[PDB]
């Protein structure tokens, strides 16, 4: 039995910023109360964790086991935890669904704050300590996931139970960008019917946004992004119009709006840069228009427009992972996946190892690279 | 009788950018097709009215007849005007409802399109001329409105015909600043009872969005002025806390948030101060919180935030004339006045006559001053 004792595996641990990954033996403690100790086959990584990786992140911290898309199988539950059991199939989530929060009771938002006190320092609540080690030394968690790992010990409030016959190596990406892009349009924006769409970037979140926007009904999904060779891709996902702005000497914003004679009813942005966020508010229609800004800005970075942008009918939102609520609603995503409803292989675009992981970084890079998978059992 | 002449009547005359302004008697000329020519009783002046006279407008032709706020008695009507006649009492509208137009018939939008490329350059849609002269020579429209003169010609979309029972020296306000703060509320927001809401600035603006908010239902009402005279006179509109940003050394967002352990529902900014805007969208709640600028912000000047207040579930709006269509709700705010379901009077605090305009501007220094109403007779 594992249960109860410590377990020693192999995990991708990052000791300082831009040096390459150290595949170690590590020591991952046993649950506490409330926490979830989970076999992980199968991560994606993506930008956020090579953000991290490449010591720009505010809130990291090393030595750290990064990695926050992933799949696996529960091996032991702590005390109190009934929601999960030994030999679930589970997908952890970097934000929570503890139901029991005055976010989470309020009916109006998907954020929860229960548990981001710990994870946000790479600790666990319980304690107030990290349950990996190497060589007795410390190594903190990443996320509330850390998902680079043979073995990961999560909060119970950010673990999803999914179905048990769906495929680990594709549903690891229902953990991140995938969710985010279909649920800014179902549940932040609420595109309707014939609604047309403007899309900044073209990556994993913005192709998301491109597929939850034909899914919902749209008419124009016009993509936007200054590498090219995105939108044939894109074209399956459901992009049907395409921008570069460097072809055009005018703001990309005054393109878009010449296009659409007046401008787009949704507009979102898929990147995190606050001056493509700005064109994506002045390219929607007056009176009416929405953009929602999807992509994560740097520290200290600032959005701006002028107010009559918005005293004329443009309304500016956001969304934090599409609205969905963890628990809750990543079980039904796949779901959905399972009747061929939404897709997720179309973004899998590598499959590698856990040991092949700084092989896997080198990929982000690359344009043609959506969503690297690792096999996490060599 | 008066109809297919020019009429010759007291107005006051704006002939340059910041000089008092001069009663003269002028000529209006009489109406041509889709016009309706009123006698003005009663006129208002408003921040709108001395942004332009003072030279900050971009707009700003001179000489002009200025004034945007009124109430009066149709005299007579060009060809083919039909929904309004002589004798009809009317409130004219500085936003036309033309009924036809794609903004019109959208069903999104207030904001009407149909004789813009006239009223913007003060003349009138059918032979682009001014009705408007003094001794032979030109004087421009205004706002499409032009109320600081004994008579006027507007656009027949851009007329309200109202109860004729109502008192022409109150309803005169139901044109501008009350319709902007009730709608704000109840058009814009859509605030639900029991929220919590920011009003950031109390005048006239301010102070109806105090009204719809303790219409609507709200709790907490939560006024902030840097005139701290202004709250005993806000109470009876609603208001029920008060902050002065001068009492505080922390920026007011983060004063507003201590005192509501969070942030507000919905924030309104009335004032056009593009900081204070800022300030109105974070102080509201994370997950949901909407702010709504009702205030103009001189031109060029920018908002800004982080992008991670939308992200986290904040949205920013803004509106134009609170969301009223003018000629089928002006009517209807009339009628809620005169079932005592909506405050006009408590606005006025200053009666002047049209003789006096120049002590009128004087007054909108005043902290003293919500709205001052001329009878235009002297
Ligand atoms: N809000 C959330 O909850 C959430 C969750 C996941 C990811 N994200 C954010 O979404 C963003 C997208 O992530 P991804 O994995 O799809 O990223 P990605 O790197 O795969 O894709 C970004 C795309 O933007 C394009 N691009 C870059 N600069 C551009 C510009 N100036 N104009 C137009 N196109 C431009 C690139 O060519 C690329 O196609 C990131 O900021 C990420 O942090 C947000
Ligand atoms: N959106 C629209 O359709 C529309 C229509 C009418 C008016 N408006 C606008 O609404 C705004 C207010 O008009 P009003 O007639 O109520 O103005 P007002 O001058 O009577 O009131 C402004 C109030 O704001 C206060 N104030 C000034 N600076 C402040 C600060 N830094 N922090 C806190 N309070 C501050 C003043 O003390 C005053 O009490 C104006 O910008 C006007 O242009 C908009
Ligand atoms: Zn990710
Ligand atoms: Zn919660
Ligand atoms: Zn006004
Ligand atoms: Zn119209």
């Amino acid at each position: 039995a594992t249960q109860g004792q410590v377990i020693t595996c192999k995990a991708a641990v990052a000791y300082e910023p831009n040096k390459p990954l150290v595949i170690e033996d590590v020591q991952v403690a046993p649950p506490q109360a409330g926490e979830v100790r989970i076999k992980i086959l199968y991560t994606a990584l993506c930008h956020t964790d090579a953000y991290t990786w490449s010591g720009k992140d505010p809130e990291g911290l090393f030595p750290c086991i990064l990695g926050h898309e992933a799949a696996g199988i529960v091996e032991s539950v702590g005390e109190g935890v009934t929601e999960v059991q030994a030999g679930d199939h589970v997908i952890p989530c970097y934000q929570a669904e503890c139901r029991e929060c005055k976010f989470c009771k309020s009916g109006k938002t998907n954020l929860c704050g229960k548990v981001r006190s710990a994870t946000g320092v790479g600790i666990m609540m319980n304690d107030r300590k990290s349950r990996f080690s190497v060589n007795g030394k410390p190594i903190y968690h990443f996320m509330g996931t850390s998902t680079f790992s043979q073995y990961t010990v999560v909060h119970d409030v950010s673990v999803a139970k999914i179905d048990p016959t769906a495929p680990l190596d594709k549903v690891c990406l229902l953990g991140c960008g995938v969710p985010t892009g279909l649920g800014a349009v179902w549940n932040t924006a609420k595109v309707e019917p014939g609604s047309n769409v403007a899309i900044f970037g073209l990556g994993t979140v913005g192709l998301a946004v491109a597929e939850g926007a034909k899914t919902a009904g749209a008419s124009r999904i016009i993509g936007i992004d200054i590498d090219s060779k995105k939108y044939e891709t894109a074209k399956k996902f459901g992009v049907n119009e395409f921008v570069n702005p460097k072809d055009h000497d005018k703001p990309i914003q005054e393109v878009i709006v010449d296009l659409t004679d007046g401008g787009v009813d949704y507009s979102f942005e898929c990147i995190g840069n606050v001056s493509v966020m700005r064109a994506a508010l002045e390219c929607c229609h007056k009176g009416w228009g929405t953009s929602v800004i999807v992509g994560v800005a740097a520290s200290g970075q600032e959005i701006s427009t002028r107010p009559f942008q918005l005293v004329t009918g443009r309304v500016w939102k956001g969304t934090a992972f599409g609205g969905f609520k963890s628990r809750t609603q990543v079980p039904w995503l796949v779901e959905k996946y399972m009747n061929k409803e939404i897709k997720v292989d179309e973004y899998i675009t590598h499959n590698l190892t856990l040991g092949e992981i700084n092989k896997a970084f080198d990929l982000l890079h690359e344009g043609t690279c959506l969503r690297c998978v690792l096999d996490t059992s060599k």
